């Protein structure tokens, strides 16, 4: 129906507001953040800097934020309510899994891995009684045999319990064609779908074959790039260097082929990013200043000067991550 | 003279016979509180352990010193609690094993350093619970990841006087690489156990590292898949040789005149995730004796074969005493 789940409890769609669809609080691995959190200085600077940005987000017209971390990228749902609360942000959190499994998810099958997924969103995650949203999954481009169960594990999820299935992919790769393969085999619909990172790429044929099947269309690290960081390798293979306009364009380039309702936008941006070469959140900061408040601040008056109406605008940012996110089939 | 357990600090005095490699549950980091269900329940799960610890306790154990890293789930709150229930010294461990997260895999040395460091002097997690040794594993000829964090080991030793034990693969001779790594940080071999020993017969490769120095752990005796070579998962983990095959090694090494470096355990576990699902179900029909199959089947085997009781004392309560006592001479 028409309800939610996020840290702080259920909410109604109509409430989700401006929505960055592809978010984090922090990327880590499990239980990495409770072992070492002085690796971010301490968990009271994290907390203050994801509230701090988080707040300033929401002055630039942000209302909810989907973060898509999963176990094996550290999700720690107690840090996600206490910065929704401070900052007064809806976030959704997320249940699947990510590229770095440990052996106890390595070595599941696809059966243990729904019951997995299914207790998070259906009783809680951890001991805080605090539902998923969303399913996150990610692949290389070359779906290895673990992906596989993890793509049919969400899928079954999804069908059980109607919450939507987010993922990350290669997209020099097409890594969403196989992906889709694989949902569609299950059932799943792709409306109940979005490829995500499909702004790393400039492919407009797999992009819009993508939306003409249905499927939710991730363009969702627009502010990425280290243009100007080419001697810096590290974040060169994290961030590409693309500049942010090209990313952009992308939604005018789907916009115009007229799938502007198959369209999510986002910065994937962090607070702090411990699955990476150290210091690389120091070096994202620097590039974005106005991290999560990107789109609303940067991209969206760019889109406007190059003619997409508001409505169309807003339709993208407020009524297309409503339409993805409440709960829907089962 | 003072030894840190996850109820606080021991004298050595206090720590009696001490199993010196074993572990509550093998997970990952995370798992056990994300997933209780897979062990039942949580509570299932702490109730199972503190049961096995009351039977290892029967059997004259007082310690145990659970290997388990950050990579393979340990969490100490389940350790404090099962340890004062059961009335058994729980020594905790900072280290690595064969699963770090890329939040690990991708730190430096001086890193990983920090963070040996933090869970010895400072505590682990929020708890306060300090680790009392340090934990390593390693593959083959030794990855560039992991002898990074062989030296970070060797590193925090150094500076804290807490002891380093190793994960081996013995039919590789794995313990000379590590030997090697750990020699050229400074490290002396006396605080350093070469683990999972009993998994070869070459009694050539295993007193030439006693004789350096290093303590040997003899520490999977009960690990066997006979009649089980059928099961795949279960052979390549527990081997295809007996249990007395393993104990005699102890035997050989005392007769050698390396009593002074052999530890002795079970390498036990009550749960087990990081591994193929219901193996905690064959390794229990295995071994129906858990942490106390040391006390019940081997010390009495060996004192069958005519070691005295004051060597298998020595082994069991001396050695482990001396390993464990923080020690920068
Ligand atoms: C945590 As990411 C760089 O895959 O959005
Ligand atoms: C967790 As093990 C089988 O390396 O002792
Ligand atoms: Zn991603
Ligand atoms: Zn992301
Ligand atoms: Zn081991
Ligand atoms: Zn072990």
């Amino acid at each position: 129906g028409d309800r939610i789940n996020t840290v702080r409890g259920p909410i109604t769609i109509s409430e989700a507001g401006f929505t960055l669809t592809h978010e984090h609080i922090c990327g880590s691995s499990a239980g990495f953040l409770r072992a070492w959190p002085e690796f971010f200085g301490s968990r009271k600077a994290l907390a203050e800097k994801a509230v701090r940005g988080l707040r300033r987000a929401r002055a630039a017209g942000v209302r909810t934020i989907v973060d898509v971390s999963t176990f094996d990228l550290g999700r720690d749902v107690s840090l996600l309510a206490e910065v929704s609360r401070a900052a007064d942000v809806h976030i959704v959190a997320a249940t699947g899994l990510w590229l770095d499994p440990p052996l106890s998810m390595r070595l599941r099958s696809v059966e243990e891995l729904t019951q997995f997924f299914l207790r998070e969103i259906q009783y809680g995650i951890e001991d805080t009684g605090i539902r998923a949203g969303i399913i996150k999954v990610a692949t290389t481009g070359k779906v290895t045999p673990f992906q596989e169960l993890v793509l049919r594990a969400a899928a079954r999820a999804s069908l059980a319990t109607g919450v939507p299935v987010t993922t990350h992919t290669a997209a020099s790769q097409r890594g969403g064609e196989q992906q889709a393969a694989i949902f569609e085999s299950e059932g799943l619909s792709p409306s109940r779908v979005c490829i995500g990172h499909s702004d790393d790429t400039d492919d407009l044929s797999y992009l819009t074959a993508l939306a003409a099947r249905g499927y939710l269309i991730g363009l969702d690290s627009i502010p990425h790039s280290a243009i100007g960081l080419e001697d810096n390798a590290s974040a060169s293979a994290l961030l590409g260097i693309r500049s942010w306009q090209t990313r952009a364009l992308l939604i005018k380039a789907l916009i115009d082929q007229g799938y502007m309702k198959q369209i999510l936008v986002s910065n994937d941006w962090l607070f702090g990013f411990s699955s990476y070469v150290t210091n690389i959140m120091d070096v994202m900061d620097s590039v974005n200043p106005d991290g999560m408040a990107f789109i609303p601040l940067r991209v969206i008056p760019f889109l406007r000067e190059k003619g997409i109406p508001q409505e169309t605008l807003a339709g993208i940012t407020v009524t297309n991550p409503a339409r993805f996110l409440s709960p829907t089939l089962r």
